[PDB]
């Protein structure tokens, strides 16, 4: 909407206070004009119609329970925008400052969040498996990274290309979590998963097998569930990315870590310059090797570590 840029204050899903960029015109709207062509957050009102209504508030204070998922969807979209702009010189998901739109309170008891090809969508969870999913910065950034993928490599959401698509979202969701630097880790969804269970998460990148996901190509899922295992076989690539950054020995293969920032540079270049809609895991390895070669040189430790990491997870 047309108005003037303002700064509200609210509390997120985990009870933390934060300032949010709003717009005033009669009401205060969750419309952040400071980033690209705007970040806009909507109320889906427990329905499945999208996007719902642009979030309007009478006083620019967002401390009600019902407000919390909107505060976090809006704020964490801003953090994710900042990460891509400041770290990768990418202006929003399309590289041209496309407006970022998110809807919260999607459906009833909905245990998921997703990018739908046009916008972000967040359920509130059922209160047992999940609390409102926008409370997880890694979840928000995972979603939005799907938008980046859609506009770049275009990885089809099935089989190996879909598992790469998912892993790319987990990698950058984690790197955004480190960027914000609030309790960062290599787990996915720990801030919103199972409020009644401490210390767990939806997935682990450092040890995917802790939740039954494969950590070696020989253990890949080959059936048809989950679009051919896109959230299962992602563990193989997540493990490789974790090893590139942090190092380790895995199935008797040693990997010298090169750190998160270089992981991000290598995978961002692979995603935006080398991957295609049907890339498989072997092609991802080649893309990462080439990206590291472009950035650091063919004889570099970075190239050697990328090769080590894919060797460790059985991808040639
Ligand atoms: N038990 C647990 N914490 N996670 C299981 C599911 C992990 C991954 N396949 C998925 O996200 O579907
Ligand atoms: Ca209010
Ligand atoms: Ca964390
Ligand atoms: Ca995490
Ligand atoms: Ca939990
Ligand atoms: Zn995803």
């Amino acid at each position: 909407i047309t108005g003037t840029s303002t700064v509200g204050v609210g509390r997120g899903v985990l009870g933390d206070q934060k300032n949010i960029n709003t717009t005033y015109s009669t009401y205060y709207y969750l419309q952040d004009n400071t980033r690209g062509n705007g970040i806009f957050t909507y109320d889906a009102k427990y329905r499945t119609t999208l996007p719902g209504s642009l979030w309007a508030d009478a006083d620019n204070q967002f401390f009600a329970s019902y407000d919390a998922p909107a505060v976090d969807a809006h704020y964490y979209a801003g953090v994710t925008y900042d990460y891509y702009k400041n770290v990768h010189n990418r202006l929003s998901y399309d590289g041209n400052n496309a407006a970022i739109r998110s809807s919260v309170h999607y459906s009833q008891g909905y245990n998921n969040a997703f990018w739908n090809g046009s916008q972000m969508v967040y359920g509130d969870g059922d209160g047992q498996t999940f609390i409102p999913l926008s409370g997880g910065i890694d979840v928000v950034a995972h979603e939005l990274t799907h938008a980046v993928t859609d506009y770049t490599a275009g990885l089809i959401y099935q089989n190996e290309s879909g598992a790469i698509n998912e892993a790319i979202s987990d990698i950058f969701g984690t790197l955004v979590e480190f960027y914000a630097n609030k309790n960062p880790d290599w787990e996915i969804g720990e801030d919103v998963y199972t409020p009644g269970i401490s210390g767990d998460s939806l997935r682990s990148m450092s040890d995917p097998a802790k939740y039954g996901d494969p950590d070696h190509y020989s253990k890949r899922y080959t059936g048809t569930q989950d679009n051919g295992g896109v959230h299962i076989n992602s563990g193989i690539i997540n493990k490789a990315a974790y090893l590139i950054s942090q190092g380790g020995t895995h199935y008797g293969v040693s990997v010298v870590g090169i750190g998160r920032d270089k992981l991000g540079k290598i995978f961002y270049r692979a995603l935006t310059q080398y991957l295609t809609p049907t890339s498989n895991f072997s092609q991802l390895r080649a893309a990462a090797v080439q990206s590291a070669t472009d950035l650091y040189g063919s004889t570099s430790q970075e190239v050697a570590s990328v090769k080590q990491a894919f060797d460790a997870v059985g991808v040639k």
